[PDB]
Order: C-alpha cells, then sequence, then structure tokens
C-alpha cells in the first residue's frame, strides 16, 4: 500500500455473452475515461474487459518505474481474462490505449477487429523529451477535453523515464503496422491537443486490413472518450460490432 489504487481507477470487469471486448486506457490516465464506453458495451450484452495498466491510477512515481513491457502485459493479461470466457474478442483503446489496441492486432490474427481512438504512433515532441537527462517530470498531458465541464482522472505530471518507453512502443508498433489485417474503425478528433491527428491517418492509410474506416470527431479534444462526441463512439463501435459479427459468406 504504498501506491494504493486511487478511486475510479480500478480496472472493470462485466460478464456477459462469449463476445469479449478488451478496452486500454492511456498514458497517465485511468479506466474513468474508459469506463462510459465499458458500460455501453456491457449493457449490449457483451463480456468487457477494462485493465487497469501497470503503474497507473497509482502515483506517478510508480508509473516512472514501469515499462512498456509492464503496460503490453497489463493488456495480454485483461486479453488472457477475455480468452477464459469468450470465443470472439475485439479490442478498442484511447491513445497509447489504442497503440496497445495495435500491437494486439500485430500480434493476434484471431482478434476480430479494433477500434483505435487517437491512437499514438508518432510524437516528435515525445522523442525529443524522453532524451531529457536532468528532468523528472514534464507537466501533465491528461484533460484535454472540450467540454469544460467534463474532468479526467489522469497524473498531474508525466514522468521523463515513461516518455522514453512509450516512445520505444510506438517505434514498434508504427513499424509492424502492415501487419494489422482486421476490420479496423479508427476514431480520431479534429482538434486533438496531445496526439496528432495525422497519427490516425497514417494508420488509416498503413494498415492492411480489407475493411477500414476513420471517422473523425469535430467537437472533442484528445480524451474524445468523455467529451462531447463520446456518443458518436459508442453508437458507431456497437454498429461496427454488429456488422463484423454479423458478417457472412453472403
Amino acid at each position: 500500500e504504498k501506491y494504493p489504487i486511487i478511486e475510479g481507477a480500478e480496472p472493470f470487469y462485466y460478464e456477459g455473452n462469449e463476445i469479449g471486448i478488451l478496452v486500454s486506457h492511456g498514458f497517465t490516465g485511468s479506466t474513468q475515461s474508459m469506463r462510459p464506453l465499458g458500460e455501453a458495451y456491457a449493457n449490449a450484452g457483451y463480456t468487457v474487459c477494462g485493465p487497469r495498466l501497470r503503474g497507473h491510477g497509482t502515483h506517478y512515481e510508480e508509473m516512472e518505474t514501469t515499462t512498456y513491457q509492464d503496460w503490453i502485459h497489463s493488456v495480454e493479461e485483461g486479453y488472457q481474462w477475455l480468452k477464459e470466457r469468450c470465443s470472439t474478442i475485439f479490442v478498442t483503446g484511447l491513445s497509447m490505449g489504442g497503440t496497445l489496441t495495435l500491437y494486439m492486432a500485430e500480434k493476434y490474427p484471431e482478434i476480430k477487429g479494433i477500434i483505435p481512438i487517437n491512437a499514438a504512433i508518432e510524437i516528435s515532441y515525445m522523442e525529443a523529451a524522453a532524451s531529457l537527462e536532468d528532468v523528472r517530470f514534464l507537466d501533465a498531458i491528461g484533460s484535454d477535453i472540450k467540454n469544460p465541464d467534463i474532468k479526467e482522472l489522469a497524473y498531474e505530471k508525466t514522468p521523463v523515464k515513461s516518455i522514453g518507453e512509450i516512445t520505444e512502443l510506438m517505434k514498434k508498433v508504427k513499424g509492424d503496422l502492415e501487419k494489422v489485417n482486421c476490420p479496423a474503425l479508427i476514431f480520431v478528433s479534429k482538434e486533438d491537443h496531445v496526439v496528432p491527428p495525422s497519427n490516425s491517418q497514417e494508420i488509416y492509410s498503413s494498415i492492411k486490413s480489407a475493411a477500414k474506416e476513420l471517422v473523425t470527431l469535430d467537437n472533442s479534444y484528445h480524451v474524445a472518450t468523455l467529451d462531447n462526441d463520446q456518443d458518436i463512439i459508442i453508437e458507431r463501435t456497437l454498429h461496427f460490432l454488429q456488422r463484423v459479427l454479423e458478417t457472412s459468406s453472403l
């Protein structure tokens, strides 16, 4: 209990039918940014897993000590929980959660479809910040939200050591984008002040999926899962899941 889980940052698990959705939060963030999506998908009947990434939802000094392999493992552990209960699995995530969504689709051909939201593959400023030798923390990246009455549960500082980890993860995932073949629904905000929207556009044009769509959210900033266009993400995701699940030879 050096670094207890902050109230509202707990992992979430909803037992439903044999179709599972893995839902990943992003870097310095928490499940609080993703639970509205998870609840909506659970209400539609699906089994849902929203893992807490290692070092997240506790303290930024714990995050500072974590590796990108730790964050991958948190997602792999949630994938395993779904595999114990589900025969078909989809993955969705926000920002670095979208990077991890792409990582999973690059590794597992069995994944049925992906829904990355403002996914991160190349952020030149973070590449430079990762190289700072004498700065421990930079400012928070969280709460880039257009609706002024909405707040995100995310850390108040960003560890420089952790920036190096996300930079390495992004480089790996970016290099492997041609391994993605499953249906993809890519959401991107028009005015994202954290992850360049061109990242999602490059994902769209680099993956090999025969079925791909990019949806631009005109009324949201980076944390779109909590922002004005949350309803578009939820409803269009549900339509996408239904269409993939209903696909037949006809």
